[PDB]
């Protein structure tokens, strides 16, 4: 029993933490196989930050101008490339604590973990999720760019995620691990805006599902919808539309608790009219959209 | 900016992870050095009588896919300590600490000596602790990091009716009133950790949410009054120090917090969020706020 926001344990992460120093500019770097993978405006001072040309600041650098820290170790870079918004520095040693991963790039509402650095050393792991406008709700301050979001299903970390920026509302941008960035951002300090934020309604009904699971019923109720009219409904209140993907997604869950998705989504619609009333859901006063249907999944059943 | 539950790294606990399986029951252990901690109900009563009745060989201990073999075993208030023929080469600097409620730690949950989730937790004033697990969970354990040393403060035993869970310190010392046997046990009625949620006020005004924030000001005992009549521990002069520093770099002293929290408590939040949470937060000490909000790492 029990719910809680709960991150993977980052020991897999923690392991490929690095500090990479480039002139002024300190950063984290995720140290994988002989390759060291950071943000690329490492290469940039602030006065070169509203419009960089990194291919021409790139080709100006030497592999001795990136001081690479593993621990109290420098490591030597052999190579340089440039991968989208993303600095790949081949080093000459393979780090031995590289565990098995991959380079996923994930979808909105999809949830991560994100181990916090800086100079090199992990300071937190926390959860959270990619949310609709490709902004993450992150704590993060100078210095963790380079930090990265992962998921560690099974034994090999799924990297989705590393810090780039803060956006003027305290939200965060980044890219996957190939360097694309999640949103209509890039790295430049020109103006940039996250979009209007939603709410992630697949997560918030898989999370309604984990309080009936956890027997908290009180928000349920004897209705049904149909998918437009919950669509209708929930686009008022800033809710993502929910697609027969989610509603299929939401089929073991359905299962398990014996409440029809459109049944859960009908309670949802309440909810939404009608507040808590003070009453909390899983300890909380507010509709949780930061536990996808996998989440819930993995930890009320294992 | 930001500001996230947020545990501290778990690299240093997971090396320390192992299976301990006995008889019919599996849970997890603590490797460090030489011995393997775990609950003393993996030989599940009379523990003294049910101890002396096994053997080394009847405790099977499992550090990832090698078996260790156990050489001795030996009982410590609710902790069974089986000694084994490796020392734990991954075993970091580290410390037995008993911690005090509102107190927080990070909680590394494993399944079969494999951990599977980290997440920051109080020790609530009732001695529970709001955690999820489920069977096979027993032997998790809770810790802090200070500079380079892992601080063991809890080993997860049970699990009460009402969802919440028990354990002890890692000498074997239960938090709370409770037992380690199926019986009759109640987590008594809970309180909200006052210094904490002021402290979680303060890193809200950090993160520039002040809507909250008022020109009043209050007493110790005038607040203290009000905390008594919500379900609120007592503010010590103790908390009104550990609060110092947050109180000079926001410039809101802690009686002129403690009057907001009072306006809160009598008004609510009228449909407001501090800090993205529509309820008052008490699961931040001081000192995670200062840590989170200044970036200290490990
Ligand atoms: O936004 C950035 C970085 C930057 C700036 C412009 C463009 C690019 Cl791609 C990158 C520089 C550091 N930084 C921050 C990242 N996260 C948190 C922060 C908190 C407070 C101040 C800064 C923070
Ligand atoms: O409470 C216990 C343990 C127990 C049983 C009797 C007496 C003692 Cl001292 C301890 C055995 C497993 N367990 C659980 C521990 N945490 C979470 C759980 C969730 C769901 C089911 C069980 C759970
Ligand atoms: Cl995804």
């Amino acid at each position: 029993s029990g719910f809680r926001k709960m991150a993977f344990p980052s020991g897999k992460v923690e392991g490929c933490m690095v500090q990479v120093t480039c002139g002024t500019t300190t950063l984290n770097g995720l140290w994988l196989d002989d390759v060291v993978y950071c943000p690329r405006h490492v290469i940039c001072t602030s006065e070169d930050m509203l419009n960089p040309n990194y291919e021409d600041l790139l080709i100006r650098k030497s592999n001795h101008n990136f001081l690479v820290q593993a621990g109290n170790v420098q490591l030597r870079v052999i190579g340089h490339s440039m991968q989208n918004c993303v600095l790949k520095l081949k080093v000459d040693t393979a780090n031995p604590k590289t565990p098995k991963y991959k380079f996923v790039r994930i979808q909105p509402g999809q949830t991560f973990s994100v181990l916090a650095c800086y100079n090199g050393s992990p300071s937190g792991v926390y959860q959270c999720a990619m949310r609709p406008n490709f902004t993450i709700k992150g704590s993060f301050l100078n210095g963790s760019c380079g930090s990265v979001g992962f998921n560690i299903d099974y034994d090999c970390v799924s990297f989705c995620y590393m810090h780039h920026m803060e956006l003027p509302t305290g939200v965060h941008a980044g890219t996957d691990l190939e360097g694309n960035f999640y949103g209509p951002f890039v790295d430049r300090q020109t103006a940039q805006a996250a979009g209007t934020d939603t709410t992630i309604t697949v997560n918030v009904l898989a999370w309604l599902y984990a309080a009936v699971i956890n027997g908290d019923r009180w928000f349920l109720n004897r209705f049904t919808t149909t998918l437009n009219d919950f669509n209708l409904v929930a686009m008022k209140y800033n809710y993502e539309p929910l697609t027969q993907d989610h509603v299929d997604i939401l089929g073991p869950l359905s299962a398990q608790t014996g409440i029809a998705v459109l049944d859960m989504c009908a309670s949802l619609k309440e909810l939404l009219q009608n507040g808590m009333n003070g009453r909390t859901i899983l300890g909380s006063a507010l509709l949780e959209d930061e536990f996808t249907p996998f989440d819930v999944v993995r930890q009320c059943s294992g």
